[PDB]
């Protein structure tokens, strides 16, 4: 782990065990009332108009930085790829792996 210097939001890690999709996300502490969402395509690669959504929750500050960790977990029947959306103070940021998304292998 190293803390991003500059990205507003950045995936730290995820797992998909065949039934539960979970992970952790670096989030820059820009303001409060943050919304951090994981948006995924299902097993058929259907985005469902960006309606397959898991809301992450605040975990804690990261010492020696202006970042925080947010975590997520949900029961997910199938998933091919995902990205992260971060809304704060009317601004909208993404970690979509530079438009490739994060690919979930089978």
């Amino acid at each position: 782990a190293s803390i991003p210097s500059s990205a507003s939001v950045q995936l730290d890690s995820y797992n998909y065990d065949g039934s539960t999709f979970s992970g952790k996300i670096y989030v820059k502490n820009i303001a409060y009332s943050k919304k951090v969402t994981v948006v995924y395509a299902d097993g058929s690669d259907n985005w469902n108009n960006n309606g397959n959504i898991i809301a992450a929750s605040f975990s804690g500050p990261i010492s020696g930085s202006n970042y925080e960790y947010w975590t997520f977990s949900a029961s997910v029947k199938g998933i091919k790829e995902f990205y992260i959306k971060y809304e704060v103070s009317g601004k909208t940021y993404y970690d979509n792996n530079n438009s490739a998304n994060y690919q979930v292998s089978t």
